[PDB]
């Protein structure tokens, strides 16, 4: 749900 890394599931990122 954040920015760093591909994505957590919905947001443009994971971390």
């Amino acid at each position: 749900l954040v920015a760093i890394v591909q994505a957590d599931w919905n947001a443009p990122g994971w971390f």
